[PDB]
Parts: structure tokens; C-alpha cells; sequence
């Protein structure tokens, strides 16, 4: 990894731009306001402080790279290699920059600041927005942790509706989307913060990245199941979908195990497979390890009322204390097919009209968690807010005629709680005026050194539901 | 990078799972067809077989790392420490597997056999799916690559109508996705694959991945040109928009100079600032090095055709010999906000209907090029077609009750010509009858080395347009 190499092309040719004699340049980062995700969790930027940011990060060689590769792609020699020379000679190596940042796993309404960057050096003025390309990626895990977030809401709601508590809430939403996305790197940011809301994933290169930029207590952040693919049941043959669900349930006696029941058809696996032709090896099995039946096609939400409606005639069904229908404790089933935060809530929906508990599902989410996501769904974004030119300092930002949504913030931000316990951005540095107490952003990287961190542990607490 | 922790969680239980005597598991990857991006471009399989699946792949430490890990996220020690010892032991941790493939850069319809990975060791019949997750990763490079092409497609077809010919195609579609994608990573495999298509990038990282794993005759793969952003205009003060404009184009006097023309009213720096103050620093600039207009926000189309009105009535327009109006060469024009394949489209067809060149405008594509993208846009997917049990070959495949788009082929899969020149994807081992010509598909891994590669180059041609 290069960091001369790790900007967006034109960023090369800043250092010829701005106003001559600018010794300072102070930009943000906010989720702006679209005048329906109302707040975010703010999570994953200790990752790309330590991994990219910190310590020695420019070299001679990297110098020379740089100089190289610029050479060609720009046909011209418009790299600046005296400034990074300059960083490399007086600080061996280390950025000159200073980062405030609300802490990790704070939920935090839209339009708000989430961090700032500066030059702490007036030689390093081009360095502040160079390093946008590589911070504003900060958009993935925040956006992943909120969408995760939202599909916790209506998970709760609907669970606390139907069985009168949240048992099992943070085992509800399963990560399947370790395929689903863009790369291994994606995979191990996009499952840690799906991990932030929940426990339940099959995305392990999560655990890794946990464990190596933000700790827990416990051995590992994340849990799962033996179950099945369509290769370990169609490896049987066409005629033999029974010998497969049995040598599998009975493999896994005692623990829980998921069996994808859908190869041929869904329906008769229910209803004469399961119901009937091994129903003695379900009855039997403990509290601790039930049979999870995985529909994985058709429509979704029909699909799991009827799978639901099938096995309540072949299994002894309750009613639990709130009225509503409950498979016996060694039988539930997980929708891991089609889903994301619309049809989530569409099942939930139609399983508490057909008073279904939330008690029975488990949902199962791949590119709908990990992959369907993009910069624009929180607006998430980096501007130049405060510049210093000849020892002034001016208030700078945009405002396009055409799109107001675009206007950006004046000046030096600082974050505040309001009166009846809110969040408010203050601008223009009326921040030090302190009519609203103090900054609730905290520095967390100054001068190539990490100042400020937070464990998985600590994240997880400040993102917790009302 | 430990490939032992680099699977679904649930596949480090198949081994259990599979019939007993299973000797063989043979599974095949396809863009599924939904029964439209009718054709794949097959790109950045060689990247995966490189960085992740080739050499010795397993060690002592990787085994009990795995151990360890699986040990607590499963609550239970399920994990086949033995069978992953046998390939230590047996093959010095090369992974005895045989991948072919379509050769990179192809352009393959919808249903076809793109790659398939079998085992070649009786006691590895489950390493053949473990490594599914991994490889339909896939997906994301072939996606990138083909959604490019569509699009190139699109401006071939407007510029070669508005103009008559072709002349810089290559150079339409920039990528500003950078900043707009999940990750590092991810930044260097999508700029990548948009590049196999076109040669204007912002996206460093992709240059580094195609010297290393492709490899190009020229320096680099791709260019940019130098360009302002809000923070080099605003970083002036709300009242000097027109100093940031000037310093700007003189400090890139002679080279192209992308301008960012948004930041207060885009119709403004148009008509008053670029057409009027600054005209006389613009009419001077050489055909090599002209002022490119960027708007950044409103409705694309919209602001496009009023942009173009404008510049139209303060600079000398020439009508082209298709009869569609064409700025001087020194003055062009970039949309790089909102972009993707529907925008472009609309943009395209919007200019033509007003009698605008193609040849007066460059897109710029982020979110839309590397990021808005899903493994569910092509079906992209992977599925044991064929096992050995017993000594015996069997068929096997899914076919849903409720979704016949989910069926999967049977058996032993090979790609051939057809007669008139498309494609076939031969089921069932049938490919051996020998009715049609080679299989396409060549061996591009086994037993832990990479036994054919790709140049950058060999892709691009593989991948042109037709015309
Ligand atoms: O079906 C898959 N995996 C799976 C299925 C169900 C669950 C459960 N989730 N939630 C729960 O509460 C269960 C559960 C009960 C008791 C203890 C559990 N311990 C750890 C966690 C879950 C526990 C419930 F059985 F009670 F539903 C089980 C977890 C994972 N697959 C993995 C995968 C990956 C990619 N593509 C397809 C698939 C298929
Ligand atoms: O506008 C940006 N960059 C840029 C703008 C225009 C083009 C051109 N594209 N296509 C061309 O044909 C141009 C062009 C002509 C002559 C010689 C060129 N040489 C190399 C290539 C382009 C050449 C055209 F001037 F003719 F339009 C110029 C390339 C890059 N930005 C970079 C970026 C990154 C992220 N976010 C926002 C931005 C803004």
C-alpha cells in the first residue's frame, strides 16, 4: 500500500490550485440532509486510521513510485514530490494532520458533523483533501451499520408485538453476503459492521478485522450453524432428497442445523419429507438444537406463509401468552432468499396478520445487507468548510443554484448537545462562544499517531436500541 | 490472508455433509439467464487464482489458527483439521484443484459455462465448494467489465450517428468512483475492469492490479488530465469564483483542464464568467489542451442541454457534416454527477434530439460505474453440476417448483461455436460426442499453480464492439 498512490487522479493537481499563500485547509464529513434513514451510526473509521493512516506512511521508494506511475497517467510531471518530500524529511514519514471524530457506534441524526480533518503543518495545506478519497470509504461501514440498524428496529418491534420480549433479537439477521460482494476487503468491513447491531454471521473475515482494529471481551464477535447448500442435498440424486436431510439432521444431532429444503420442491419437503417421512428425528431433538427448514426461492413473503401454514398442520403448534402461533422450540425456519430492509418488513408484516410470532423466522441477507448500498443513500460526504490564506481565515463552502440538498457548512464546526439532549452542528466557530458546553467530537489521529479508540464492545453499547 | 478463514461459515460443515464415497464434486459458474445485458464480458477470475488460490496455501499456523477461531464462532469443534493436513502433507499446501475457464475478455451470452473447479485428489471432494464463496467474487469484476461495455455501446452508437465516426470513444466514460466504493480493494478490481473497456481513470488503484496481475505493452493502462474540485473554487471565497477560474486555467494553460463550474450557478459561470470575463483566456487554448465545463448538480439532462444552449450563444458553433452542432475545439463539456447506464441514455438521445454532437461531451460515472452493482444483476452463480459416488458418475442439479430461473445444468459442462457463431453450452459430458468444435474452456489452474494467463492487451481485444 501507497497512500501517494491511494487518491482520486485529479487531487494530484490540487497543490497548483488553491489561493496562493493558504496555510491551513479545514474540511468535514457529514451524512447530508435530504430536504427513510433519519440517523446513522457513525463506525469504521479507527479501521482506516490504523491500517492506512498512521505512523511512517510515505518512503523514498514510495516517493519514486508515485513520481513514476504520475509520469505516465498524466503524460506530465505534475507530481508534487518537493511536499511529500517535505512530510518525509521533517516528521520521517508521518501525516501532519489532526482528525476529530464523534465517537465510534454514536447514532447521530443527518446533517450533522461526524469528523473534521486539518494540516497542522502550513507547508501540508494540499494534504487535508488529498486523503478525502481514502477517508470518504467511511461512507461502506457506516451505511451497512445503519442499514443493519434499521432491519434491528423493525426486528424488535414486531418480535416485542408478538411474543412480548426480544429474545433472540440479535440472532435474527444472519449475514450470508461474504459472496455478494465487491472483494475479500469489502466482506471484512461490511461484515464487522452488520456485527455492530447483531451476532449471527457466516461473513468470517469479520472476525479477523474485530479482532485486529477494536477488541472484544469475548473470544470472537460473531457466531454461527452448521447448515446445508444445494450441493450437500442434489449430490444425493433427484430420488434421494430424504437419505440427504437425514444423514445431514442426524450428522448434527445436537446442535442447531440448518437444512435448505427447496432443491425440487419446497412444499412436498414440508409437508411429506419433514412432516411426515422424518418427522421421529425432529420430534426428538433438544431446545438448544432445532431443525431450521430454509425455503430459498419463490416469493418471498407467500413462500414463508405458506412453509409456516404447512408445518402448523404436521407439528403441535402453541399459542403464545400475546395470541399468536409458535412451532415447537425444535423447529423454527429462516428466509434467506430476497431479503432486504423492504421485504423484511413485508414478511414481519404479513406474518403478524396471519398471527404468526416473529418467535418461528429467522432471516437469513446477503447483497441486500452487504452489496445494495451506495455513498448517495446517506448522502455521505467531504467538504472544505474553513481555508487560511495570508493569515485570515474565511468561512468557504458550496451552494448550487439547481440543488440546495447540496449547500455545505461555513466555517469551523464543532458538535453539541442541545438543551433537551439532541445533537446540533454549530458553524462560523460559534462553537467557542460555549452557549451549548463543550465539543462532543474527540481527536483521534494527530500527527500520524492514533489518539483516541474504542473497543467492538463499547461501539455496540452506544449503538443500542431506545 | 489465511484461505481457511476465507469461506461461508456454513461450508466448513459439508464435509460432513456430502454422500459417503464421494470422490468427485464438479461445480460450474454462469450469468444466469432470467427467461437486458444479454452478453458477459468473463474478466478478473486471473486476479483471484493469483492473489488467493495459487502456491502454498496452507501452513501448521494456518490450520490451528482456523481451528481456534471455528472452535468458538461455532460453539463446537466441527471444523476437518485432518482433511485440510492432507493437503499440507500430501501436496506441500497446493490446492489439488482443476479450474478451466473461458478465456478473459470474452463475450459470452447470458446461460453459458463461463468457469468450472473440480478436485483432483478423492480425498479433497470437498475442497471444490469451499472455495465457492471466493470465486464468485467474480462476479463484481465481470459485472463492472460488462455494465462498462453496455455503455460504451451506447456512445458508439451516438457518436458514430452525431459524427460519423468513432474518434476518442476510448476516452468518454472517466471513473470517479473512487471514493464511492467499499473499499481499497474493491477501488483497484472495479477501475480495473472499466478499463478494459476505456482508458480514462481517476481510480489509481486499478493501475498497480492490472502491472501485476495482467500486465499492458504501454506504461500505464489508463490517464487522467489535470481538474479542479469544490475545495480548489470555494477555498477563493464566494466573491472570487472568477480568480479561482482564471489562476486555474493559466496554471493548466497547456494542458486539458477540467473546471468544476457549479459551486454557486453553473448557468452563471457559463454565460458571465467562462463566456464573457474569461472568454479571451479560453478562445486562445490549443486543440491538445481545451477547457472542459463540469457541472455537478440538477437534473443531469436538464442542466446538459442548458449548459450546451449556453455556451452555444457566447462561443462559435460549427455544424458537423451529420448536421449536428459541435463547440470549438478548445471548449468541451463534462457531465460527472448522476451518471449511469439509464442517465447516459437519456443524456445521449436528449442531445441528439436538440442537433448536439456526442462529440461535444465526456461522462464522468462513480457510484453508477464501480458501486450500484449486484451479484443479482447478472445471476451470476455457482452449482455442483456433476459427482462420482461409489466409482459412478451422477447428473445433479436444483429446479425450485416455484422459480424455473433457479434451475441449474446437469453434469459434465463444456462451451462450444455453434454453426452460425454463438455459443452452446453442452450438458451431460455430450461435449465428448464431439459434434461441435474444441470446448473453449482452457485450464487456467491446477494443483496450485496458474498454468495460463492473460495480458491487459489480450483482454481488450477480446472484449471490442462489433462495428
Ligand atoms: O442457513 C444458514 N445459516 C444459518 C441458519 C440459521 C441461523 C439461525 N439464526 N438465528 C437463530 O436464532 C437460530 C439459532 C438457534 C440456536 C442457536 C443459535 N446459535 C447461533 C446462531 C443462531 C442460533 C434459530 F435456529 F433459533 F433460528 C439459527 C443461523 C445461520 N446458512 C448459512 C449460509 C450462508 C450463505 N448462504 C446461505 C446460507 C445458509
Ligand atoms: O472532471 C474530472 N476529470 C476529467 C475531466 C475530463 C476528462 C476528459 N475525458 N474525456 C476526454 O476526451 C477529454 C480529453 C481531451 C483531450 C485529451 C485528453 N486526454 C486524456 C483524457 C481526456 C482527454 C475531453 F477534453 F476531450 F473531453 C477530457 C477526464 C477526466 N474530474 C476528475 C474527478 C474524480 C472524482 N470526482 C470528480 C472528478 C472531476
Amino acid at each position: 500500500f501507497n497512500i501517494l498512490l491511494a487518491t482520486d487522479s485529479y487531487k494530484v493537481t490540487h497543490y497548483k490550485q488553491y489561493p496562493p499563500n493558504t496555510s491551513k485547509v479545514y474540511s468535514y464529513f457529514e451524512c447530508r440532509e435530504k430536504k427513510k434513514y433519519e440517523e446513522t451510526v457513525f463506525y469504521g473509521l479507527q479501521y482506516i486510521l490504523n491500517k492506512y493512516l498512521k505512523g511512517k506512511v510515505v518512503t523514498k521508494e514510495k516517493i519514486q513510485e508515485a513520481k513514476d506511475v504520475y509520469k505516465e497517467h498524466f503524460q506530465d510531471d505534475v507530481f508534487n514530490e518537493k511536499g511529500w518530500n517535505y512530510i518525509l524529511e521533517k516528521y520521517d514519514g508521518h501525516l501532519p494532520i489532526e482528525i476529530k471524530a464523534v465517537p465510534e457506534g454514536f447514532v447521530i441524526p443527518r446533517g450533522n458533523v461526524l469528523f473534521t480533518v486539518e494540516n497542522t503543518d502550513p507547508e501540508c495545506y494540499w494534504l487535508t483533501n488529498w486523503i478525502e478519497t481514502i477517508l470518504v470509504q467511511s461512507w461502506y461501514p457506516i451505511t451497512v451499520a445503519t442499514n443493519s440498524r434499521e432491519q434491528k428496529k423493525i426486528l424488535a418491534k414486531y418480535l416485542l408485538e408478538t411474543s412480548g420480549n426480544l429474545d433472540g433479537l440479535e440472532y435474527k439477521l444472519h449475514d450470508f453476503g461474504y459472496r455478494g460482494v465487491s472483494s475479500q476487503e469489502t466482506a471484512g468491513i461490511g461484515a464487522s459492521a452488520h456485527l455492530v447491531n447483531f451476532k449471527g454471521t457466516d461473513t468470517v473475515a469479520g472476525l479477523a478485522l474485530i479482532k485486529k482494529y477494536y477488541g472484544t471481551k469475548d473470544p470472537v464477535p460473531g457466531y454461527s450453524v452448521p447448515a446445508a447448500e444445494h450441493s450437500t442435498i442434489t449430490a444425493w440424486g433427484k430420488d434421494h432428497e430424504k437419505d440427504a436431510f437425514e444423514h445431514i439432521v442426524t450428522q448434527f444431532s445436537s446442535v442447531p442445523v440448518s437444512v435448505v429444503s427447496d432443491s425440487y420442491d419446497i412444499y412436498n419437503a414440508c409437508e411429506k419429507i419433514w412432516g411426515e417421512d422424518l418427522r421421529h428425528l425432529i420430534v426428538s431433538r433438544s431446545t438448544q438444537a432445532p431443525l431450521i427448514i430454509r425455503p430459498d426461492s419463490g416469493n418471498p413473503l407467500d413462500t414463508v406463509l405458506k412453509v409456516l401454514e404447512i408445518l402448523g398442520k404436521k407439528f403441535p403448534v402453541t399459542e403464545n401468552s400475546k395470541g399468536y402461533k409458535l412451532l415447537p422450540p425444535y423447529l423454527r425456519v429462516i428466509q434467506g432468499d430476497g431479503v432486504d430492509i423492504n421485504t423484511l418488513q413485508e414478511i414481519v408484516e404479513g406474518m403478524k396478520q396471519k398471527m404468526w410470532s416473529i418467535e418461528n423466522i429467522a432471516f437469513g441477507s446477503g447483497g441486500g445487507l452487504l452489496q445494495k448500498l451506495t455513498r448517495d443513500l446517506l448522502n455521505c460526504s467531504f467538504k472544505c468548510s474553513y481555508v487560511v490564506t495570508n493569515g485570515l481565515g474565511i468561512n468557504v463552502f458550496k451552494d448550487p443554484v439547481a440543488d440546495p440538498n447540496k449547500r455545505s457548512k461555513k466555517g469551523r464546526l464543532s458538535l453539541h448537545r442541545t438543551p433537551a439532549g439532541n445533537f446540533v452542528t454549530l458553524e462560523e466557530g460559534k462553537g467557542d462562544l460555549e452557549e451549548y458546553g463543550q465539543d462532543l467530537l474527540h481527536t483521534v489521529f494527530k500527527n500520524g499517531k492514533v489518539t483516541k479508540s474504542y473497543s467492538f464492545d463499547e461501539i455496540r453499547k452506544n449503538a443500542q436500541l431506545n
